[PDB]
């Protein structure tokens, strides 16, 4: 899972970036049943007049979250993850939920490498983990 | 729907960002049959030597548009949206259509949050609107 | 095919961008069997604290590659492309392969414009090429 977060440069502090990354990685560990070490968060900061809504320049307090996750998850965890991201990120950034927009694109696990290895089906992370080299096993377990 | 537009920084003025966003926003309202206030347009400006075509640096006058769209639309609707974006964005920017590249990615409606609420199937926008609180209804009608 | 390569600004030299770009378009030309002139490579450079892994700031030596490719390709082509991009880009950048993460998103050819014309399904590139005006043909042949 890689979350890309797009907002006007300056909207998200470095310490609020840290809080957003911690929250997304945490909600993802809990709603998806996936280990945190798989989670990547990227902040794409945007120029001043680079974001438009309804053909008109956006309010400064607008955030778009694009998430790439593995296909094969239940409908419930997907929608639950969406509602909770909209909810908790809006609170963390002190924004109205109407201005945290979240999209989930689903891609098969075999279409992803992370830590140098093709990723498995969701739910098969223990099996996948037992295939890694022992030194990779113990750096990941520290996270 | 979010159109992300990537081009070499400086190719698209702020005044042409306004024209492109309005053009994209209007085309989407007419070809897809969806309300204007659902449309987000983002401009990702690129570093000087950050764009390559066929393994070599691209000419400055090159634009790539990535659109995230809901699943469930007809083949003809998608093809008209693609062909018209290539043509009309090319004209607005005084470019050859050969250098406006457009990709359309399809995401289910329930994989999207906008205005704090999960999106419906394309074509069910009215019912969705009827679920919103009256005050949110009245700003969306403002757009 | 559009490869977007995201890394902390400064990790990839301009001269390292060219080598990565040339390598991606060459790998794509051999593993997918598609002409070089369709391949676009984009470098998205990130702020100092903009990349997080496992809820924490990433090491500098981390690269994420997002590819949009046409759907319809064999499992074998995809997995070979993924493993070879992860391995050889790691090598070109003098990075650990564990820190070149690759995602491939699949988009049907009819959902793509390049050089102003909708793309055909994979393998049908000769037919598509014979559709172009002679003058566009001889520019693509130069690439």
């Amino acid at each position: 899972p890689s979350y890309a977060v797009s907002s006007r440069a300056g909207l998200i502090d470095q310490e609020r970036r840290a809080a957003v990354a911690d929250l997304l990685t945490t909600l993802h560990r809990d709603i998806a049943v996936a280990p945190r070490y798989l989670v990547q968060v990227i902040f794409n900061d945007l120029d001043a007049g680079a974001l438009f809504l309804a053909g008109r320049e956006a309010p400064e307090g607008h955030v778009w979250i694009h998430a790439d996750i593995r296909s094969g998850r239940t409908a419930q965890q997907k929608t639950d993850l969406l509602e909770q991201i909209t909810s908790k990120v809006a609170d963390v950034l002190e924004l109205p939920p109407e201005h945290v927009w979240v999209y989930v694109n689903e891609i098969p696990g075999e279409n992803m490498t992370e830590y140098g290895k093709l990723l498995p089906e969701p739910g098969k992370e223990e099996e996948w983990f037992a295939t890694l080299p022992q030194s990779l096993q113990e750096e990941l377990s520290d996270l």
